[PDB]
């Protein structure tokens, strides 16, 4: 019952002034607020930690990842210049297996510079300590925003895409980064025969379970209006759906950068290719609890909707196109995932190693675990073939 929290009470006052604020909004602040964010604030101190992810698994991720970073580059015409972005590197992990596995493509690695966007300065500096290296004391950490890998490959920190340099041509890669951006929720009300957002408010009832409370707009918000043609026209009372305008919004930037100066992107996580009516969830101590239960303290994640990423970008009807998403475990094998598994075993010669190495590479690919429920979409030109989507599908009736 009780008792309330600092960061309950601040967010509570949002909704004294401004009204009810929507899921987006409440999710935004639990997550990236300074100084209650999730991240940022706590659940690190170092290294993260609990970071548990696809390139913390095993190398073999990240090596087919540069493999394909590589074989893109080949299918764009060997760009003299090329931009390598990461959306949300966690540890920088995934980007240190890339450039460590992609030094021998020399034509490949002189082409190169990195872009790393993360907002969270304590994920920053994890970033940084790795990946980098330093020659000289006396770097100021914030000031400085750029910096130099072992083999020299420039790496530039920087808090948004919008900043990212353009007319160049770039790869993107987001990993497990679009299920921890804010979604809006949406419900169909039969009576204003329309969509409504549902919203967080406070809550004074005499049995308020939280203090805050799921309520519902009473007529069609902004956002309603602004997605409508992305919300099913179909409605039955009460059905409800979320959607990732913050994705979506990112989704336009690339897929309007690949058409100015050509690029491709690889957006990796767990998702479906529909769209996904319930997904938010909070968990902490290794349990699910409610999504209202001391906000702050819980992580928040949310199954991506891939579906709705792929129309967007279609929609803008240039010279962009998404092709998948394709099973994690399907990518991951076209891309040569186990001929590497078998050339780094052979070398590892300790056999409770080998099956440390083979576990791992079951976790990624196998459909009980990662293997289905993770997904990779590219966003990338209409002319130029994507690598590893032989297996995606042709959507008939959206291609107009
Ligand atoms: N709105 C936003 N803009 C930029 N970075 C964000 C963000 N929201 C979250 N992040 C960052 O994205 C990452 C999500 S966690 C995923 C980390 C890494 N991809 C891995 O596989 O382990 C974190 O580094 C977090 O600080």
């Amino acid at each position: 019952k009780y008792p309330i929290t600092d960061f309950e009470k601040y967010l509570q006052d949002i909704t004294k002034v401004r009204g009810p604020m929507s899921i987006d909004t409440f999710i935004k602040e639990v997550l990236t607020n300074p100084k209650y964010g999730y991240y940022m604030n706590k659940d690190v101190f170092g290294k993260g930690g609990d970071f548990i992810t696809a390139p913390e698994v095993s190398q073999l991720f990240g090596e087919m990842i540069g493999i394909w970073c590589v074989a893109t580059w080949e299918a764009m015409g060997k760009p003299k210049k090329l931009q390598i972005v990461e959306m949300g590197p966690g540890r920088g992990t995934l980007m240190k297996d890339i450039l460590r596995s992609t030094k021998v493509f020399k034509e490949f690695y002189d082409s190169i510079s990195v872009h790393l966007v993360e907002a969270s300065p304590a994920n920053k500096k994890t970033q940084k300590q790795n990946l980098l290296y330093f020659k000289d004391k006396a770097i100021n950490f914030d000031h400085k925003t750029i910096g130099e890998t072992p083999n020299g490959i420039k790496v530039t920190w920087v808090g948004k895409l919008e900043e990212v340099p353009t007319d160049i041509p770039t790869l993107f890669l987001a990993q497990e980064f679009f299920d921890a951006l804010p979604i809006h929720v949406f419900r169909f009300s039969r009576e204003k025969n329309d969509w409504c957002e549902v919203l967080v408010d406070e809550d004074i009832t005499e049995h308020g379970e939280y203090y805050l409370r799921f309520v519902q707009s009473k007529g069609p918000t902004l956002m309603t209006t602004a997605v409508k043609h992305l919300l099913p026209e179909f409605g039955l009372d009460g059905y409800q759906v979320e959607l990732g305008l913050a994705g979506l919004a990112i989704s336009q930037q690339i897929a309007n950068r690949i058409d100015k100066s050509g690029g491709a992107a690889l957006i990796i996580d767990y998702g479906y290719d529909k769209i996904v009516k319930s997904s938010l969830q909070a968990i902490r101590d290794h349990e699910f609890v409610d999504i209202l239960d001391k906000p702050g303290t819980a992580d928040l994640s949310v199954w991506v909707d891939f579906q709705t990423i792929r129309k967007t970008v279609k929609l803008l009807k240039n010279k962009s196109t998404a092709i998948g998403p394709v099973d994690q475990g399907i990518f991951l094998k076209e891309m040569g995932i186990e001929h590497r598994l078998a050339q780094i075993g052979r070398k590892l010669d300790s056999n409770e190693k080998f099956e440390e190495l083979v576990m791992g590479y079951k976790k990624l690919v196998d459909p009980k675990e990662m293997g289905t429920n993770y997904k990779v979409i590219t966003i990338c030109d209409k002319n130029i073939t994507p690598i590893g989507f032989s297996t995606s599908k042709t959507y008939d009736d959206e291609d107009l």
